[PDB]
């Protein structure tokens, strides 16, 4: 059978765009291929649109007792403007199971808001031949922040993860590409609102 992922979470990044995060629950059905991210302003017509961006389900399995979690951005959003997300999730058989909607969530412009707490990215600890780990500390308006990384040679997007709790300083991402440089940022976040980012640090995967 089909396990439908949770509705995603939403906190505005900016005034134009907003982080998603859900999960898979742990579960012996068939296994998710890729994930859609699509959304619909309220007060229009329920008619959603599909972001272009199928993002895979990747490894490990879980990350969590409780599932697996996962994390994607939408841009080129209007602002004063009420959204509805959900998750499509295309499994291996090619079924489609959309996770329910998000709550109501209104995208708010960004002046007259508090500054979200900058992290101090400190350093890449090349734990392994596929993994890195990631330190900061800061000089709970926080819920948790959001970490971006990409393989230095490689402009582009930037891969998403979640770090949940404002107290977590440090985060392991992995799996990662042996002996591969990645660029890391990190960055604060709140239902309101996400901080400014934190110095962008270059790290590599460990050699046999």
């Amino acid at each position: 059978s089909t396990y439908p992922p949770t509705p995603p979470n939403v906190t505005r990044l900016s005034d134009e765009s907003v982080m998603l995060r859900w999960m898979v629950p742990r579960n012996d059905g068939l296994p998710i291929v890729i994930f859609k991210v699509q959304y619909r302003m309220v007060g229009k017509r329920k008619n959603w649109q599909t972001t272009n961006d199928n993002i895979p389900y990747g490894k490990p399995k879980w990350n969590s007792e409780l599932g697996k979690s996962f994390t994607a951005s939408v841009t080129d959003l209007k602002p004063q403007h009420t959204y509805r997300f959900r998750i499509l999730a295309v499994y291996s058989n090619n079924d489609n199971k959309e996770s329910n909607t998000s709550a109501k969530f209104y995208l708010q412009p960004g002046a007259a808001l508090d500054p979200m707490p900058v992290p101090e990215l400190l350093e890449i600890e090349e734990y392994s031949e596929t993994a890195v780990v990631l330190h900061w500390s800061l000089a709970h308006l926080i819920t948790g922040y959001y970490a971006y990384y990409r393989p230095s040679s490689s402009a582009g997007e930037y891969f998403k993860a979640t770090i949940e709790g404002a107290h977590a300083r440090s985060f392991k991402i992995a799996p990662l590409e042996t002996a591969t440089m990645y660029e890391f940022k990190l960055q604060s976040f709140s239902a309101a609102s996400a901080s400014e980012f934190s110095a962008l640090k270059q790290g590599r995967t460990q050699r046999p």
